[PDB]
């Protein structure tokens, strides 16, 4: 690994870049038949990551800031495209919510609040900082092993625990690979590596990446329980809906609940913290 300063991560052309830089998974990938089948997939559903991108120029900054900070594999900064597209507001079967994806206890577990009116798993800063840490956490459970982490992260830390005891009795491997998990984890770990290896070189697949500047999007600021939405984009001439994008944890737009604080487009952060004294 290498680290680079507050200063230096400035010098990055664009977030992409940013995020290639900060790779920690790529030269352990083999040529995995599980990761070919994932590769076509992101191919043939072109759509999917250019949506997942564009939704994603709102937050990947943040995130890619904050895996930094943590000196963690900049891979999981598309870890929101493969579990909500990139979409805060997505609800799973499984009651999966935010960018992340927690589960109502896993979210509970780490003090993510969810009331009728406010959400902490969608929550960006909130729900962010937990999924880093959980995932680091898992890491160190599995001996520093990224592919186990994110295993357990879809699957929780027991299932994969049990896989391993298994195999070490059966006198089999207990790498990622060779563990008999659930469909939905198998594929899982194979997803991320296939997309990362799409990012790292897109026009070896014939892929063209949306082009998003090295800047930060949101500011945020403190705002006192009786302001709604509405009131805050009209003080400073913001699309509500975009506040909406940045603030996802309310609601029905309903403020009433969560942190006295909005994420706010850094460039009407200024104004809008003078005017609210
Ligand atoms: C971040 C998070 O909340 N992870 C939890 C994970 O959620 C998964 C569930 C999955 C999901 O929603 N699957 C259903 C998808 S679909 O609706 O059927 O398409 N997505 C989430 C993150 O990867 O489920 C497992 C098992 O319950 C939990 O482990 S346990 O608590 O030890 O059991 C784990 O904590
Ligand atoms: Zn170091
Ligand atoms: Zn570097």
């Amino acid at each position: 690994h290498h680290h680079h300063s507050s200063g230096e991560n400035l010098y990055f052309q664009g977030i992409w870049d940013r995020m290639r830089d900060g790779f920690q998974l790529q030269d352990a990938i083999s040529t995995n038949p599980r990761i070919e089948r994932q590769r076509l997939w992101f191919l043939s559903n072109q759509s999917f990551l250019e949506q997942s991108s564009a939704r994603g120029s709102l937050y990947m900054h943040y995130v890619v800031e904050r895996l930094e900070e943590r000196n963690m594999p900049l891979e999981l900064a598309l870890l929101p495209v493969i579990e909500s597209a990139y979409n805060p507001f997505a609800l799973s079967r499984s009651n999966a919510a935010g960018l992340w994806q927690f589960i109502p206890a896993t979210g509970q577990h780490f003090n993510l609040r969810q009331t009728n009116f406010y959400d902490g798993r969608r929550d960006i800063t909130a729900s962010t900082n937990a999924a880093l840490t959980y995932l680091e956490r898992l890491h160190d459970m599995f001996n520093g092993d990224w592919m186990l982490a994110l295993a357990a992260y879809n699957a929780g830390e027991g299932t994969v625990s049990r896989a391993i005891e298994r195999n070490e009795k059966l006198g089999l491997p207990t790498d990622y690979w060779n563990l008999p998990l659930p469909q939905e984890t198998q594929d899982y770990v194979p997803k991320l590596l296939a997309l990362s290896q799409i990012v790292m070189a897109p026009d070896s697949y014939g892929i063209s990446l949306n082009p998003i500047n090295n800047e930060p999007y949101f500011q945020a600021v403190r705002v006192k329980r009786g302001i709604d939405l509405s009131s805050v984009a009209a003080l400073a001439n913001l699309d509500e809906d975009e506040l909406y994008q940045l603030n996802p944890a309310y609601k029905r737009r309903v403020t009433m609940d969560g942190p006295q604080q909005l994420l706010v487009p850094m460039e009407k952060a200024a104004f809008l913290t003078a005017s609210l004294d």
